[PDB]
């Protein structure tokens, strides 16, 4: 799926518009997007994303940045 192709684009660029790219270990997952106290995490083998330990899709991510 194309979300898993975006996960690679994260690693290529090391930031977005107004958001920093990460990778610290937490009780919620591994960090992979950061802005102030707000963090998005990932942990699986396929594509996966969560805000503050609760899972979201690209739809719920895309408005979370925009």
């Amino acid at each position: 799926g194309s979300e898993e192709h975006f996960i690679e684009t994260i690693s290529l660029a090391g930031s977005y518009k107004d958001w920093s790219y990460s990778g610290q270990s937490t009780q919620l997952g591994i960090e992979f997007l950061k802005r102030g106290d707000k963090s998005v995490y990932y942990t699986s083998n396929p594509t996966t994303f969560h805000l503050d330990g609760e899972v979201i899709t690209f739809d719920n991510l895309k408005t979370l940045l925009s």
